[PDB]
């Protein structure tokens, strides 16, 4: 009926816990919308995400606040995450742990048989 | 208990709806803090803001969107509104009427009593236009 916390919860644990590019894939898929799930994909393969893939790293959510808006399913998240910056690939030494980030998106949730799932995505700036 | 979405639109209520500059004032001051309330009316006293004094008025709260943190008592809001905007002050010959306006806000809420109250907000930007490139480092 109306769209939990719990369940942006668990759409946030799978969109930012990833051990490297893409490796994340198979458990946000069942999360999102099919063309979501495409367009996420397709992000993923921008030259600037390839560019890092193996050396940005074990990637986990650290906080996030979850706005949600009851009456149109769109759900405001502001969110950090932490993960490792490698300097050579497949290796930790020179590596740089626990490095912060911040990040606040507008997800828009519909209603696909008995789940939620996030059918957009858009970058919102929440800070002054 | 919860902050409810009742106890939102009731200040944007208070603090889009009002005659003129300043009009509002005794309809949000027992729905902010001391503190915040303040801050307000210091943000009114502003040039900026004292300029269109007099020629920006009924100023109507027309669509919202509330999005609620329940767990940190914090809002966004994305609002638009509705006024006239008056050639000349004081005097309503050759005004535009019903002209839209936009704003989104960070609105914090504290729990002082059994009521919530508006201790802090901020500008936020919820919009397409403002936003980065897919293909650019955040």
């Amino acid at each position: 009926e109306e769209l939990t916390t719990s369940t942006v919860k668990k759409f946030l644990i799978a969109y930012y816990t990833k051990k490297d590019l893409g490796e994340n894939r198979n458990r946000y898929e069942p999360l999102v919308t099919s063309a979501m799930y495409n367009e996420l994909v397709n992000v993923e393969k921008q030259p600037v995400n390839q560019a890092y893939k193996g050396y940005v790293v074990n990637q986990v959510l650290d906080t996030y606040k979850i706005y949600i808006d009851t009456e149109n399913n769109e759900v405001i998240v502001d969110v950090t995450y932490k993960n490792t910056q490698r300097t050579k690939r497949n290796n930790d030494e020179g590596a740089l742990k626990n490095q912060s980030n911040q990040e606040a998106l507008k997800l828009t949730f519909v209603k696909q048989g008995a789940n939620f799932l996030v059918d957009k995505m858009a970058p919102v700036t929440l800070t002054n």
